[PDB]
């Protein structure tokens, strides 16, 4: 778990790339909350695999949104894997 | 909740467009998982408002998968409701 870049008891939840930051949920409100600049901020949560990377894709069928490499790497394990179907994910907010 | 079509003793979860029918995992695991043909049908998660309809947008800031009418009532009640932003739920499988 990559910890917050903002404090120092809380392991990170998500990944802001204006900021280039990785905050746990409590530093994003503190930070997006400050005014309407930092609150249209897009933001994305951090992966659920390796927690140290921005999610990339949703696979319904594992319940999981992953990054780019852990994407990859779950869904060429073998052909049953290969024939999940992930949808893109969005920054948002 | 609306219930399942195919047993009498629980509550539908998912939605098959292509069967045009409600029903709960159990269900939707024997029906889908019969032959090859069956296994492509896509199917939707039923709406975590009203349980009675077919999902139709993700929420992350309501943290909701919502049917169309139940997406415009939750996002018309304020304009800070509607500043949400949703993505479109695609069926899977
Ligand atoms: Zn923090
Ligand atoms: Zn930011
Ligand atoms: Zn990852
Ligand atoms: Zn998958
Ligand atoms: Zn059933
Ligand atoms: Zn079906
Ligand atoms: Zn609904
Ligand atoms: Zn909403």
């Amino acid at each position: 778990a990559r910890p917050c870049d903002t404090c120092r008891s809380n392991a990170c939840t998500v990944y802001c790339h204006a900021d280039s930051a990785y905050l746990c949920m409590s530093c994003d409100a503190q930070v997006h909350s400050a005014n309407r600049v930092a609150s249209r901020h897009k933001r994305v949560r951090v992966c659920e695999s390796c927690e140290r990377a921005p999610a990339a894709f949703l696979c319904e069928a594992d319940d999981a949104s992953l990054c780019t490499a852990c994407d990859s790497e779950v869904h060429s394990a073998n052909p049953l894997a290969r024939r999940h179907q992930r949808v893109p994910i969005l920054p948002i907010s």
